[PDB]
């Protein structure tokens, strides 16, 4: 604890971008602000609702920032779904972020979970109520299977939140219980599927890709967000509970070797990443090229994982990788960093209000 | 490899069967029976009904053979559930085991999996209709948690199905291949959460002990069974994807070399399996305790996995292992050891024909 590996996490920043084929960039700063607003406008308009309103009891603030947050993540990683998908996927994952904040005892909204779900009576859980409800507009741009996996994903997700909801780390000894965990709230089914909009590929052709794809992509995918996020929560306990602290506690190892064994897997992940899809039909390995790059230049660029403070104390240095963490760095931010004055507008809020 | 592990095989064996602390218990052949029969004799006139007679296409005699295998699994290792429980438990496990013999294609019974689940219409799979539909028989012995649990299990599980009609062990380099299947239809976080019915233990008050068992139980429970099931899908040609033969095909390994892999996790989950529960709740170490002992009994018992014959090659070897293994195995026997003339009668289709 205190003082980051300032340099590990760098070389290994670099490790992971080298290893992924970190390319130039995916959209031209307007195409990427061209669907930004688009997605914003269409979520912003969609959560400004009285409906949507009074059932999903989040705080305007928070929400604006989660549905900003969720949109970058979208657009600059789902780079060739339309933008209609990128819109509703940034519905999906917008009312995935804001579940995290209920502070809410799921338990008795979720006693007559599946009687209710079997008899087509809304759910009790207003969440699951609003989700439920909008989950249509996801599924609609997808094959069965895929949908299937969205919508198990995202029923695991639900259990995750319940599980964060006990702040606990795992029992001492209890291996198995941190990736547990980590699946359970990754998403990582419901990311890798949205990844093959069926107007643009076939679940029935391209069905062996796309299983591959959704089981190598769901760790990298959290893995990936695990490192570059490390950093706003080494000086973070109130996030106490995290894959890499989980690991201390569950392992019972040190934070060092905990952050080493991620650092393993990521970089790992990212190699077979290539080496599986690299000779595959090209659209499969351009869509995931794609989201790779995208999900790492949206973690350089939100404000989110301050990550341009590790910019500042290594812009003078002359490494071989502290100039490989601001090479690349750079090139995020020339075509990733965009004022949300350029997209993310007017305010939910306002919108709500009127 | 060419000829079975015989010599490494009795060894983990009995590592295992020591590591989990393999003893008598107070669950009496006689009560054994008792069980056995209650169960059963519930799930026959349950699948001897018209409706499940019609929608559950099925050969006569293989679902007579699953159903006399998932009760004896679920009264051997639940062992401390009411009769009820086993007997329901016992109809849902039937149900998903039944499930494997199902080459149809779920594409085309799937396309409106959400929206007719959201509106409360019966699925258009008639599997899917019939365990929907009996369902509430089996979440009524558990909390909403441990529900959420099952009902996400089950699900993963038909997804688990779908992947397999493909007969796929995976692209070589996909690393990750082989687990994300072997968990998507190891029914783990079903079989984790259905050893807590809520009559005998509270999940908001022991949420971690039961998570923690959830998380834990879930590889026990499916790399116990790849193991002893190792010897049986050895020679069997039919056979071909399998975490062990996926792992092969996957990580481009050779044979022992998975199967080494294997043995090393199994051993692992147990030790810690151990050292997590022991001094926990007595109740929750128990119903730990036994689930292990008596699923090791059943797979021992079962003709299924074929055990009796390494057992009869080797009982008469004056060797450290060989002999070790023969007294565990005897034990199993003097206990788990009945004949189905005993307590499965009379068969499902007599009571269907009725
Ligand atoms: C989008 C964020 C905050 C992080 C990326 C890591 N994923 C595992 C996310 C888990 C939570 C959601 C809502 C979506 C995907
Ligand atoms: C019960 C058999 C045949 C094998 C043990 C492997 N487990 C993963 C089972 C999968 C099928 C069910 C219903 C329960 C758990
Ligand atoms: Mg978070
Ligand atoms: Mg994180």
């Amino acid at each position: 604890m205190e003082n980051f590996p300032t340099e590990y996490f760098l070389n290994t920043t670099v490790r992971l971008l080298e290893y992924i084929r970190y390319r130039d960039s995916n959209y031209t700063r307007e195409e990427r602000i061209e669907n930004l607003h688009y997605a914003y406008n269409k979520a912003a308009h969609h959560f400004a609702q009285p409906r949507q309103q009074q059932l999903l009891k989040v705080d305007p603030k928070r929400l604006q920032a989660s549905l900003q947050t969720i949109v970058g993540m979208v657009v600059y990683s789902w780079a060739k779904v339309s933008k209609e998908c990128m819109a509703d996927l940034s519905i999906h994952y917008t009312y995935t972020l804001v579940l995290e904040d209920s502070k809410d005892d799921p338990y008795p909204t979720m006693v007559n979970y599946f009687d209710d779900l079997q008899a087509g009576r809304e759910q009790a859980h207003p969440w699951w109520a609003l989700v439920n409800e909008h989950f249509p507009n996801v599924l609609r741009h997808f094959g069965p299977f895929c949908s299937l996996n969205l919508i198990r994903s995202t029923l695991d997700f639900f259990e995750g939140c319940w599980i964060e909801q006990y702040n606990f780390g795992g029992f001492p000894g209890s291996h198995d219980y941190p990736q547990f965990l980590r699946r359970m709230n990754g998403l990582g089914h419901c990311v890798g599927a949205s990844l093959w909009p069926k107007e643009q590929f076939n679940e029935r052709s391209l069905f062996l890709e796309i299983t591959s794809a959704i089981a190598q992509m769901e760790n990298w995918m959290v893995w990936v967000n695990d490192l570059m996020s490390f950093y706003k929560e080494f000086d973070d306990e109130r996030d106490q509970i995290s894959l890499v602290k989980n690991y201390v506690v569950s392992d019972e190892i040190s934070l060092h070797e905990a952050l080493e064994k991620l650092t393993q897997d990521t970089l790992h992940s990212s190699k077979q990443m290539v080496a599986v899809f690299s000779d595959k039909d090209p659209q499969v390995m351009d869509t995931i090229e794609c989201f790779m790059h995208g999900y790492v230049t949206w973690h350089l660029c939100d404000r989110r994982y301050r990550l341009s403070e590790i910019y500042e104390k290594v812009k003078e240095e002359k490494t071989e990788d502290a100039q490989k963490f601001c090479k690349f760095y750079e090139q995020a931010a020339n075509v990733g960093a965009v004022s949300p004055s350029e997209w993310a507008y007017p305010p939910v809020a306002q919108l709500a209000n009127v």
